């Protein structure tokens, strides 16, 4: 009892862009939202996700820590300390522990990308948060919703627990 | 009538790894593979590919142009001459064109990946056949059968359609 769409970027036969898309998924957002994204630095989308929070919406976001810096960077440049907004949450997922040849132990990256809206409907693929993906890169998601959401949001809940405060907080 | 599982890495609750899973949908293939990959460096799942063509599976092989060098590398360090198995095509392809802030020409990465077999099933998700997702990061994957599957048949033709002959060879 699952629904599955495409969307591709750039654009196939479908009228909207994977970005817009994004847009409208968070403007319908009634109750939550749910966001796992490896890099986060597009303007507009965080503009949505702001403009959602100020009207009650609870949002979670986890970014890969690697790539934490590139967010905290964007939320500054626009003038936004984003840990003063209490209805927003961002923390931070590491890959795996591993140990290099020169023994020095490191960590690798969390590779998921998903936006979860009230527990409801996914958008789920390849497209990070960036310009790159507008301008440069061929990407594709699947557009979610019926029984599968199910698997998606235990899957977010499995990530927050695992999830940390970034440091810089 | 689309079904769709779950997998992840390092594995949760189910029996086999995205690794061993890879290997099983190469061994089952009766009459034809098609890839779509980013990096491809796993010795393993390129000894199970030409094991397969061997057996008379048709096999096309989709690869993203700037990362190609890294497979071609690694099929010569293994002894074989990849360009003499009459049953294996690769070709390469390429992003959107841009230019940059300095005005320079470039192109962005197929950031898109999928194992297709006999038409009927696939897997797409976010781990690269590499090292690196192996022991250093997080990444998921769908076994999807049913109908979606003719959605990823129409865009490999379509990719298949925009591939090039590598530049290397
Ligand atoms: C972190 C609190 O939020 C959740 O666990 C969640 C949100 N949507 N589905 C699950
Ligand atoms: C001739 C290149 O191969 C294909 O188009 C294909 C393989 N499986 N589904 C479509």
């Amino acid at each position: 009892g699952t629904h599955i769409d495409l969307l591709f970027h750039p654009p196939r036969a479908h009228l909207l862009t994977i970005k817009e898309t994004i847009r409208k998924m968070i403007k319908e957002a009634r109750k939550v939202i749910a966001l796992v994204m490896d890099i986060f630095t597009d303007v507009d989308i965080f503009k949505e996700i702001v403009e959602a929070s100020t009207r009650g919406v609870s949002v979670y976001i986890l970014l890969d820590e690697s790539n934490f810096n590139h967010f905290l960077n964007m939320t500054e440049k626009q003038g936004c300390s984003v840990q003063r907004l209490r209805n927003i949450r961002v923390r931070t997922v590491k890959g795996q522990d591993y140990l290099s040849k020169t023994g020095a132990k490191f960590h690798g990256k969390m590779e998921q990308k998903f936006l979860l809206v009230d527990c409801q409907k996914v958008m789920y693929g390849s497209y990070s948060y960036m310009w790159s993906f507008e301008k440069a890169h061929l990407s594709m998601v699947q557009i979610i919703t019926g029984q599968l959401v199910e698997s998606f949001d235990e899957e977010f809940r499995t990530l927050y627990a695992r999830s940390c405060v970034p440091s810089s907080f």
